[PDB]
């Protein structure tokens, strides 16, 4: 565990990027690697000493990648922005005239290309999306599994064997992740959330979403996992405007996050005002018939209908005064 982290061969910014990975959302060291051997592909693909490209598109790319493991489909293209602008393999598409075309790449592909291993790539899919589905705490352990829905359980052990070749160790393994990325069921960041809601605010062409009736999603839903994915995004990328990379403002918000106190709502409420967004839940969530002035009322109201949502305005509403 600290073992792993003394030889290496990394800066000390990397080594202190690796361990804010591994606190904030559950990965092992090995995960957190092959993040940072993407972000390192990043730097070797788009330069901006030989080439063009600057630190923000490198960390927009980052988030796009990560992203599109959970958020993918022309919906999120659109939102998002579209990967193959930035990763194809070009083919003749007509073989007398010598026209190409421009094919898109495969997330496996780009992953490849960045520098992982037909496998790392695998790896980093997976634990990618079980970070995701296991973060706010709503699965259960390989025990509790087999018992309540045992189907559930044998398509899991499955996905497993896909990605390390063999089913030993699938209950042990599972049981361990779900531990750490789920922060033993009390929640941690999703970080595919996180990352696709970061990748569009940086897009040239996130909380809101999640606490209002939104088309596309299940209605809102903001569990303990998109509460820290929903507040963190809007934090770091206010810190990155202020003119830090993503490593170095993530970094510093995660320290700053333990060395004070709620600093995750203190902060999110300087980056946005705290009557739009309780506004902007009201109008959505609340209907007509009852008097919005009466906040009394409308706090029972999502209380009662909107469990996750009230959750949310409470803490924020706690540190607004
Ligand atoms: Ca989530
Ligand atoms: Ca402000
Ligand atoms: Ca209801």
């Amino acid at each position: 565990a600290y073992a792993a982290l003394k030889d290496l061969t990394l800066s000390k910014q990397d080594k202190v990027f690796l361990e804010h990975l591994m606190t904030e959302y559950g990965f092992d060291s090995t995960t957190a690697r092959q993040i940072l051997k993407l972000k390192q592909g990043l730097e070797r693909k788009f330069s901006s000493i030989f080439d063009d490209y600057t630190q923000e598109e490198r960390d927009y790319l980052l988030f796009r990648i990560i992203g599109s493991v959970s958020y993918n489909g022309v919906k999120w293209d659109e939102t998002a922005g579209y990967l193959s602008r930035y990763f194809y393999k070009e083919v003749v598409s007509n073989p007398v005239t010598g026209e190409k075309q421009k094919v898109p790449k495969s997330l496996l592909d780009i992953f490849q290309e960045l520098g992982l291993s037909k496998a790392e790539a695998k790896q980093l899919q997976y634990n990618l999306s079980l970070q995701h589905e296991m973060a706010g705490g709503t699965l259960s352990t390989t025990g509790d599994m087999v018992k309540q829905d045992p189907d559930y359980y044998e398509t899991a052990k499955n996905s497993y064997k896909l990605v390390y070749g063999t089913t030993e160790g699938f209950d042990k393994f599972w049981d361990e992740r779900l531990k750490a990325y789920s922060n033993d069921g009390r929640g941690n960041a999703d970080f595919t959330h996180q990352s696709i809601t970061m990748a569009t605010h940086l897009n040239p062409t996130g909380w809101e979403g999640d606490t209002t009736y939104n088309a596309n999603e299940r209605k809102p839903s903001i569990g303990e996992d998109d509460y820290k994915a929903d507040l963190d995004s809007v934090n770091i990328i206010g810190r990155m405007k202020k003119g830090q990379s993503y490593q170095s403002a993530m970094s510093s918000y995660y320290s700053d996050v333990q060395k004070g106190h709620s600093v995750r709502e203190k902060e999110f409420l300087k980056n946005k005002d705290w009557e739009k967004v309780k506004k902007t839940i009201y109008d959505s969530l609340v209907p007509n018939g009852i008097n919005k002035n009466a906040d009394s009322v409308v706090k029972d109201y999502i209380a009662k209908n909107y469990p996750d949502v009230s959750k949310f305005l409470s803490r924020l509403e706690s540190v607004a005064g």
